[PDB]
C-alpha cells in the first residue's frame, strides 16, 4: 500500500532530533529498494500505524515525550471535593412505590438504549486461561457472562437491540467462536477489536522490539472503546444510525459484573429525572479499596470544575498537598444520554486524555522493568464534559449490587484477611444466587434459609453458601424487574422452596403453587408470546443437589471448578415440560 518514497520519508523523519529512532535501522542499507523483506515489513508496520493512532508513530513518540515528562511530576489538583450531583438509589430488595416507579421508567427506557460490553481480557490472573465473558455467572446453569448480558439486552431491547462488544487481540477470535457456539443471534451486534500500540524501551521514548526483531505491541487501554465507536460504520457512522433510529441512551458495562442488569434501569430512570448527561454507577466505599472515587476536581486554580473518577492513591496524595468515605466509588458501569455522548464523541474523535505508567526496575535508576506504552481509560471520557455545558453525576447503589469476578482464590484469601472484599469466582457465584433470593423475597416469596456457609474455600480461609438455588431465564423473568418477577409468582405465599432446594425455570412459565424439597426444572415455550406453562399444586421431593470443596489432594475438574474451589453435585433432578 505505502510507496517506497513514503517509507523512505518516514524512516528519515524518525531519525530526526526529538524522535531519534535511529536504533531501528542499525545496519540497514541506504535506500528502501536495497532493504530486504523483514526490513521493508518493519517500515510498513511503522507507516501503517497512522491508520490506528492520530498522527501515526511520529505523533505517538511526541506524546510519549510529553507524557513521560508529565508522569515524572506530581499529580495534583488545585481543588478536590464532593460532586454536587449525587443521588441515592433505593434498595434493590424493598418493593417501595419509589423503587417500582424507577424500575418501571427505567425498564421502558431500556427499549431505547444502546449497550456496550468491554471484553478485552483473558482471566489469567483469576486462574482461567480463556476470555472472561466465557466464565459462567453460576454453575447451576453454567450460563456465560456473554449469553447473560446478550439475552437480557435482547429481552429488554428486542432482538434488534444495538449491542457493541469491544475485544482485543487476546479475546477477539475466541469471542466470535463463543457467539457461534452458543448460537446467539444478534442482528445489530458490532464486535470492535482494539488495536495494540507501540512500546517505549526507555525514558527517552525509544521504540521497543520483541524477541523476533519486530516492533513490540501492548494494549492502549479501554479508552479505545470511544474511538472504536466513533470510527465504526454501518457509509454512515454507527452513532448516526443509532440516533436516527430514535435511541436515546448508551450504557457501558464491564465483563464479569452480573449486577449491572439490576443497576442500569435505576440509573436510566434517575438520569432522566435529574437530567444527567453522564451518570457514574457507584457504591459506598471504605477508605481501603482498589476502586476510584467520584470527585469534583479542578486541575489548576483557574480551571472550571470537572466531575471524574480519581484513583485512591492520587486522592490521598492530593488531599495532603492541599463508615465509608464521603466520596462514592465508581464501579465503571457508565450511563449516558446518547445525544450528549455523541456530541462529545464528535468533538474529540473519540480521543480521551492519555497517560503513561512505566514499571521501573529500581526506585531511582529510572530503567524500565518492561517496555511501557501510552494508555487511556474509558471513564476518562468524563473529562470532556464541562460543568458549564453538561450535568455529570453519580448514582449510589448498595455494595451488594457490585459483584465482579476479578481475583484468584489466593488473592481473595489475602484480601479477606485484610477485611477487604474477595471478588473471586466463589463470591460472584454465591452473590448471584443470593441476589435472586433477595429479589424474590421482595415480592413476597417466603424463602427461609440459613445464613451459614455451606462450603469453605481457599484453604479454609472463608466460606460461601449457595442454596437455595433459584435461576429464572430471560423468557421466564423478562427484564428481572420486581413486577416481572411477580408475573412468574402471582400468588407467592403458595410457593414453598426448602433451603436445600434447586429451582431452574426456562421459558414462558407461571408458578402459582409449589412445594419443593429437592431439585426441579420447569420448561415452558421458548416464545415469550406463547401461552404460558402454568404450574399449580405441584409437590416435588428428591435427593436434590449438594456442594462440596475441592480437596487439596486434587479428573473432570476444569479451571472453572478450581477458580471457585467447590463443585455442585447434580445428583437428582425432576423435570416438568409441556
Amino acid at each position: 500500500n505505502p510507496s517506497n518514497s513514503n517509507l523512505q520519508a518516514l524512516r528519515e523523519e524518525l531519525c530526526t532530533p526529538g524522535l531519534d529512532q535511529g536504533h531501528l535501522f542499525e545496519g540497514w542499507p541506504e535506500t528502501v529498494d536495497e532493504c530486504n523483506e523483514r526490513q521493508i515489513a518493519l517500515l510498513t508496520d511503522l507507516y501503517m500505524f497512522s491508520n490506528m493512532y492520530p498522527g501515526g508513530v511520529a505523533q505517538y513518540i511526541r506524546n510519549g515525550h510529553e507524557l513521560l515528562a508529565r508522569e515524572s511530576e506530581e499529580v495534583d489538583f488545585a481543588a478536590l471535593e464532593m460532586p454536587p450531583l449525587i443521588f441515592e438509589a433505593p434498595s434493590l430488595h424493598r418493593r417501595t412505590a419509589e423503587r417500582t416507579a424507577l424500575e418501571n421508567a427505567g425498564t421502558a427506557m431500556l427499549c431505547k438504549t444502546v449497550f456496550v460490553l468491554v471484553a478485552g481480557g483473558l482471566g489469567e490472573r483469576l486462574g482461567y486461561s480463556s476470555i472472561k465473558v466465557s466464565l459462567p455467572v453460576e454453575t447451576a446453569t453454567n450460563t456465560t457472562y456473554l449469553a447473560y448480558y446478550l439475552r437480557w439486552a435482547q429481552r429488554v431491547g428486542g432482538k434488534e437491540v444495538p449491542f457493541v462488544i469491544m475485544t482485543s487481540d487476546d479475546t477477539h477470535d475466541r469471542t466470535l467462536q463463543l457467539l457461534r457456539e452458543l448460537q446467539l443471534e444478534v442482528p445489530n451486534l458490532h464486535v470492535l477489536k482494539q488495536g495494540q500500540v507501540f512500546c517505549f524501551a526507555d525514558s527517552a521514548a525509544h521504540l521497543a522490539l520483541d524477541e523476533t526483531g519486530k516492533l513490540l505491541r501492548k494494549p492502549h487501554g479501554h479508552g479505545d472503546v470511544h474511538s472504536l465507536i466513533y470510527n465504526a460504520t454501518v457509509a454512515q457512522p454507527l452513532v448516526n444510525d443509532w440516533l436516527a433510529a430514535g435511541y436515546e441512551s448508551i450504557v457501558f458495562i464491564q465483563d464479569t459484573n452480573a449486577g449491572a442488569t439490576i443497576t442500569i434501569p435505576i440509573s436510566l430512570a434517575l438520569s432522566a429525572e435529574h437530567s444527567l448527561d453522564m451518570n457514574f454507577t457507584c457504591i459506598p466505599r471504605v477508605p481501603k479499596e482498589p476502586i476510584g472515587l467520584l470527585c469534583r476536581t479542578k486541575k489548576n486554580s483557574g480551571d472550571p470544575w470537572l466531575v471524574a473518577n480519581v484513583e485512591y492513591n492520587v486522592f490521598a496524595e492530593v488531599s495532603r498537598a492541599l463508615g465509608f468515605s464521603p466520596f462514592p466509588g465508581s464501579v465503571n458501569t457508565l450511563v449516558f444520554k446518547l445525544s450528549s455522548y455523541v456530541d462529545r464523541l464528535r468533538e474529540s474523535h473519540g480521543i480521551v486524555p492519555e497517560f503513561i505508567n512505566p514499571k521501573y526496575s529500581d526506585e531511582t535508576r529510572r530503567s524500565f522493568k518492561k517496555p511501557a506504552r501510552i494508555e487511556s481509560l474509558m471513564q476518562d471520557i468524563a473529562l470532556l464534559f464541562s460543568e458549564d455545558d453538561y450535568r455529570v453525576g453519580g448514582t449510589v447503589f448498595e455494595r451488594f449490587s457490585y459483584q465482579p469476578v476479578k481475583n484468584s482464590l489466593e488473592e481473595a484469601a489475602g484480601l479477606v484477611a485484610q477485611g477487604n472484599g474477595a471478588y473471586c469466582a466463589a463470591t460472584g457465584e454465591a452473590a448471584f444466587y443470593e441476589l435472586q433470593r433477595r429479589r424474590l423475597k421482595a415480592i413476597g416469596l417466603p424463602l427461609f434459609y440459613s445464613s451459614q456457609p455451606e462450603v469453605t474455600v481457599a484453604k479454609d480461609a472463608f466460606g460461601v453458601r449457595l442454596f437455595p438455588i433459584i435461576v429464572l431465564d430471560t423468557v421466564c423473568a423478562s427484564s428481572g424487574s420486581l413486577d416481572d418477577l411477580a408475573r412468574v409468582f402471582p400468588t407467592p405465599e403458595k410457593v414453598h422452596i426448602d433451603q436445600h432446594s434447586t429451582l431452574i425455570v426456562e421459558g414462558r412459565v407461571i408458578i402459582e403453587s409449589l412445594e419443593l424439597y429437592g431439585a426441579l426444572t420447569i420448561r415452558g415455550p421458548t416464545d415469550s408470546m406463547a401461552l404460558p406453562h402454568v404450574v399449580r399444586n405441584a409437590v416435588v421431593r428428591n435427593a436434590g443437589w449438594s456442594v462440596h470443596a475441592i480437596l487439596s489432594l486434587c479428573s473432570r475438574l476444569s479451571e472453572v471448578d478450581r477458580i471457585r474451589g467447590f463443585v455442585l453435585k447434580k445428583t437428582a433432578m425432576a423435570v416438568m415440560d409441556c
